[PDB]
C-alpha cells in the first residue's frame, strides 16, 4: 500500500479513474473516425491526419492522468472500453460535429472533477487539471469550431467540391 | 514650454493632434475588425490577421505622427477615441469596403492637413507627410481595391465558397 | 453564433469586455506619459522609453484577453475609449505615483473578475487570469514602487539633479 | 559656359551660394566651440566631441549644397568666413544656446530659399532641401533643446556638478 497518500480523498481517485476511461475512449473513437476517412471510398487524408493525431492526444491525456494518479498514492483501475459510437462517420461535417460533442463531454468532466476538488480542498488537483487538460480542451475545442464554420461554409453549396477543398486547403 | 518651435502654427499643431485620434481610432476599428474574423462562427483567420497587422499599421503611424509634433515643439493632446461604427462586419466583403471607406477617409484628412501647411508655407510638415504616410495610403489602398475587386469576382455565384478561397489563396 | 460556448456566464463575458476597455485604456495613458516626457521642455528619454513600453505591454494584455473571449464563445465588445486622466504629467515622481495608481487598479478589477469566475465556478478563467496577468500586476507594481522609493530618495533634495540621475541610472 | 541648365533661376543659384558661406560659416563656428571645450581650463570632452561632430555636419552640408549647385549649372562663388561671433564660450548650457540660435538661423535659412524656388516654380530645388537639410534640421533642434532641458535641470544648484554630470552620463 501508498506510504505517500496525502490530501487526496477516495472520491478523486475514482473520478480521476473514470477520466482516464473517458479519454482512452475518445482515442479509441477518434482511432475509428481516422480509420474511416482512410477507406477508398471516404479518401480525406487530411481528416484522417487529424483524427489520428487527436487519437495520439487523447491517449496521452489519459496517460497523464494516470501518472498523477501514482504521483498522489491512488491506484490506478482500468475497465472494459466501450466501442464508439459509430461504424461509418457520414461527412466531414457530420464527423467534426461528433467529435466536439466528445470533447465537450471530456470538457464537462474535467469541470466536474475540478468542482469535487474543490469540496475536497485539493489544490493539487485543481492546478494539474488546469495547466494540462483544461486550457487544452478550450483550445481545442476552438479550433473544432472553427473548422466547423468552415465545412458548413463550403458545403451548403456543391458539397463534394466544399469537402474536398477543406481537406486540401485546411487541413493539409 | 518649448525653446524649439520655429515656422509650426498652432493650425497644424491642432490638425497633427486631430490626425493622432483619426489614427488611433482607425487602428481600433482594425482590432474590432480582426477579432470579429477570429470568433468561431466566422472563422476567417487570413482576414483576421490582414486586419490585425492594420492596427499595427496605424497605431504606428499614430506614434510617428506624435514623434514628430515632439521634434517641431507642439503639444500632444489626446481626445476621448470614439468605439468603431460596428460591432459585427458582416462578410469579408463588407468588411473590405469598411476598411476602404476609413482609409479614404484617412487619405482625406493627409491631404486636408498638406494643403494646410501649403497655406502656411511648412515644407517640413508637406515632406514628413509626403514620406511617411501619403504614399503608403495610395499603396494600401490599391491593395484594398484589388482585394474587393477579387472578392467580389468569387461571390457572385457560391458566396461560402468564394470568401473560403479569397481567405486560403490570398489572405495566406 | 458560438457552436463552442460551455461554462462561460454572460456576466464574465462582459467582465471580460470591461477588463479589455481598462488595458486599452491603460495603454492609452502610457502612450500620454511616454509622448510627454519626450517634449523638449522634459526631455528624459528612460521615462518616455519605460512608459512607452508598458503601453505595449497593456495592449498585449488586451489582445490576449480578446483572444480568450473568442476561444470561450464570448463575443468581444468595445466601448469609447476614455482620454487619459492629464494631458501634462509633472515630474517623474508624479508620473510614477500615476502608474502606481493605474497598475493598482488593473489589479483590482482581475481580482473582482477572479471573485466573480469563482461564484461563477469557471476555473478555465481563474487559470487564465492568473498565469498571464495576476503574476505580471504583481511584478510590475513591486518594480514600480522600487522606482517610487528611489525616486523619493533623490529628489529630497536637488530635485533636478536627482530626476536626472534616475532617468540615466535607472531608466537606462 | 553650362550646356546643362535648366529651370534654375540666378535668384536661387545666388541664394545656394549664400547658404554655402552660412554652412561653412556654421561649422567653423563649431570648430571653434569644439576646441574650446577641449581648453585645460575648460576640460570637458564630451562637449568637445559634440561640438566637433556638428562642425562636420556642416561642412558636409555645405559639400552637398556645392555638390547641387553644379549639377544644375549654377556657378559656386565663395566669400570670406566671417570668424565665430565669440572667442571663449562661458558654459556648456550658454554653447549650448549659442548652438541652437546657430542652427535656428541656418534652418531660418532653407526656410527662405524653399520659399523663394516656390515662387520660382523650382521643384527640384524643394525636394533637394527637404530631404538631406530640413529634416535634419529639425532633428538636430529637437536633440539640442532636449540636452538644454537637461542641462538646465542640472545647474540649477551645484552648476560644476551638473556639468560634469551631463558630460559624463549623456555626451558619451
Ligand atoms: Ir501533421
Ligand atoms: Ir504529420
Ligand atoms: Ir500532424
Ligand atoms: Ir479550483
Ligand atoms: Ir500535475
Ligand atoms: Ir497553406
Ligand atoms: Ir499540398
Ligand atoms: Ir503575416
Ligand atoms: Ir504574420
Ligand atoms: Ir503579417
Ligand atoms: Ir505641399
Ligand atoms: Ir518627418
Ligand atoms: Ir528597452
Ligand atoms: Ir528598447
Ligand atoms: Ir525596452
Ligand atoms: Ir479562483
Ligand atoms: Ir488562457
Ligand atoms: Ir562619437
Ligand atoms: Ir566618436
Ligand atoms: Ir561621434
Ligand atoms: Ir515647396
Ligand atoms: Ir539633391
Ligand atoms: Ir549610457
Ligand atoms: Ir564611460
Ligand atoms: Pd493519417
Ligand atoms: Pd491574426
Ligand atoms: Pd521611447
Ligand atoms: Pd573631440
Amino acid at each position: 500500500s501508498s506510504q505517500i497518500r496525502q490530501n487526496y480523498s477516495t472520491e478523486v481517485e475514482a473520478a480521476v479513474n473514470r477520466l482516464v476511461n473517458l479519454y482512452l475512449r475518445a482515442s479509441y473513437t477518434y482511432l475509428s473516425l481516422g480509420f474511416y476517412f482512410d477507406r477508398d471510398d471516404v479518401a480525406l487524408e487530411g481528416v484522417c491526419h487529424f483524427f489520428r493525431e487527436l487519437a495520439e492526444e487523447k491517449r496521452e491525456g489519459a496517460e497523464r492522468l494516470l501518472k498523477m494518479q501514482n504521483q498522489r498514492g491512488g491506484r490506478a483501475l482500468f475497465q472494459d472500453l466501450q466501442k464508439p459510437s459509430q461504424d461509418e462517420w457520414g461527412t466531414t461535417l457530420d464527423a467534426m460535429k461528433a467529435a466536439i460533442v466528445l470533447e465537450k463531454s471530456l470538457n464537462q468532466a474535467l469541470l466536474d472533477l475540478h468542482a469535487l476538488g474543490s469540496a475536497q480542498a485539493d489544490p493539487h488537483l485543481c492546478d494539474f487539471l488546469e495547466s494540462h487538460f483544461l486550457d487544452e480542451e478550450v483550445k481545442l475545442i476552438k479550433k473544432m469550431g472553427d473548422h466547423l464554420t468552415n465545412i458548413q461554409r463550403l458545403v451548403g453549396s456543391q458539397a463534394g467540391l466544399g469537402e474536398y477543398l477543406f481537406e486540401r486547403l485546411t487541413l493539409k
